[PDB]
């Protein structure tokens, strides 16, 4: 059916907290293409900022920050969060190659540059560039979140995100600006309650609305996590309606995030990023949370269309697709490719009607191209590009016929 295959099947990789090589990411892309995924969600800004453009010149606050100054500041900020021995940041040439490599396998890339929360690297970077006190300050000075009242910091980050958006414009369909937290380290995980207390929640919305307008103007579909949108189902503060919502959870006790029902009533489309499918690198059964055993179990237990805090199909809210997420909460933990591959395969195997068939063997065979020309032409026409994961044997036969016609030219 066209509807199921039209939906997004996304694997999310936390390459913000932890470094991934181009080859590691290429191998994730190829495995995603094999299993029938449509997109790779790649966090590049998440705590650490692990992506540098060739030109990092920034214009904000009536002055310009030299490209080499910005690069050096960001590298110092990212190493300040976590000095990864595997590497610090991906280059423009590496990300450009990754986008083109993914495109050749019908895989989209969804970049994520997080703010105002989860931006440890940007905060230190701004300090090195002469921007004093960029951090939010509540129970203590945050190490993760920008102060919304600091114009100097706000103007720089907007300009910085703009430059990242300029690069992804015309290369990717979607840009994720995050907005998933506000100084949870400085509020005992009560960032939204603190924004409300200090009447700065209107200022948060203004920042999120700006980022959404920045994405749309540059031809990018705006994307954000649900956390900041219409907190506690209240609408005295309005948000941009065009944002694709990465819904992952309704929160916990004292963390009253908007329900999927309420956000759906505002007209929001969801990318189902259910927290049930979460795997944090190195997480074990005794730690609780997103360990590998539970994540693999949940790919079967939690329905593809089930939004967090809802029972499916009882509550059936329209989604554009689903996203399984890999996190690197402690980036020092070892990335084991096969663990991610097993979790990716499990999600595809439980949902064979949503995921497409493996078209890698078919692409290899087409790269190798007078009753002989009639036979080759007939097998080429017989090819079916619309087969899901349930029909691999059906596709394999069609590829085998193309092989027989090609070996008899
Ligand atoms: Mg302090
Ligand atoms: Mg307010
Ligand atoms: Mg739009
Ligand atoms: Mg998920
Ligand atoms: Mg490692």
């Amino acid at each position: 059916h066209m509807e199921k295959l039209a939906k997004n099947k996304v694997i999310s990789i936390d390459a913000g907290r932890k470094y991934f090589t181009l080859n590691q990411l290429k191998r994730i892309v190829d495995k995603a293409s094999e299993l029938g995924y449509s997109d790779v969600h790649l966090l590049l800004g998440n705590d650490g900022l692990r992506f540098l453009l060739d030109d990092m010149t920034i214009t904000a606050n009536g002055k310009t920050y030299a490209s080499d100054d910005v690069k050096k500041a960001i590298i110092e900020g990212t190493k300040a969060y976590y000095d990864d021995p595997n590497g610090t940041a991906l280059t423009q040439a590496e990300v450009t190659e990754l986008i083109e490599y993914a495109k050749s396998k019908d895989i989209g890339l969804i970049p994520a540059i997080n703010s105002p929360g989860h931006m440890d690297a940007m905060l230190v970077a701004m300090e090195k560039l002469g921007i004093k006190n960029p951090q939010a300050h509540f129970d203590k000075v945050s190490k993760t979140t920008m102060d919304l009242k600091n114009e100097e910091a706000m103007n720089f980050v907007k300009a910085l995100i703009g430059k990242y958006m300029d690069f992804f414009a015309g290369k990717t369909k979607i840009f994720n600006f995050g907005t998933d937290e506000y100084a949870n380290d400085a509020t005992s995980a009560q960032g939204w309650y603190y924004l409300k207390w200090y009447q700065l929640y209107g200022k948060f919305a203004e920042y999120a609305n700006t980022l959404a307008a920045m994405a749309k103007e540059r031809g990018l579909q705006p994307m954000a996590f649900n956390d900041g949108f219409y907190y506690e189902d209240k609408d005295d503060v309005q948000f941009d309606k065009d944002v694709l919502i990465s819904y992952w959870s309704k929160g916990w006790w004292g963390y009253n995030l908007a329900s999927p029902q309420y956000l759906a009533s505002k007209g929001y489309k969801f990318l189902n990023t259910n927290g049930d499918w979460y795997y944090i690198l190195g997480q074990k059964p005794e730690d609780g949370g997103g360990f590998l055993k539970k994540a693999i179990e949940n790919t079967g237990k939690t329905p593809f269309n089930q939004l967090a805090s809802t029972k499916y199909p009882e509550v059936d809210l329209p989604t554009v697709g689903s996203m399984l997420s890999i996190w690197a909460d402690r980036p020092s933990a070892e990335y084991k490719e096969e663990e991610i591959f097993e979790l990716m395969t499990a999600f595809a195997d439980h949902n064979k009607d949503y995921f497409r068939a493996n078209y890698n063997a078919l692409r290899e065979e087409l790269a190798k191209i007078k009753e002989s020309l009639e036979a080759l032409d007939a097998a080429k026409t017989a090819l079916n590009y619309n087969l899901n994961r349930n029909k691999q044997a059906e596709l394999d036969t069609l590829v085998a016929n193309l092989k027989a016609a090609l070996q008899g030219l």
